[PDB]
């Protein structure tokens, strides 16, 4: 179901779906409240930003 | 002098500069602020966005 995983610094984790949706959970696999405009960062310092339930990679 | 330019869709461009200054030009050349935190397509298709001065860009 889930095509790619960001593993982000802070012990939480987006998933990316097949079906284009998203999702993000905690450091406890609670599912959050996904922020917009705000960067993280992933375990191997990989940047990155969603706007519109789209993802963006520091460039 | 300009190290990376992004060719939008609106006609206007986006300088990287030598330097790490940042900046955009309107239809007809007029050299502007970089606009921070939109989402911006390219002619190429690809969409970036600013933040904290640096470029993302879609993964
Ligand atoms: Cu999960
Ligand atoms: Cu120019």
């Amino acid at each position: 179901n889930v095509v790619k995983t960001y593993d982000l610094q802070d012990g939480s984790k987006v998933h990316v779906f097949k079906d284009g949706k998203m999702g993000m959970e905690n450091k406890f696999g609670k599912s959050m409240n996904m922020p917009e405009g705000k960067v993280m960062e992933t375990r191997d310092g990989t940047k990155i930003i969603m706007k519109g339930n789209e993802i963006f990679r520091l460039d």
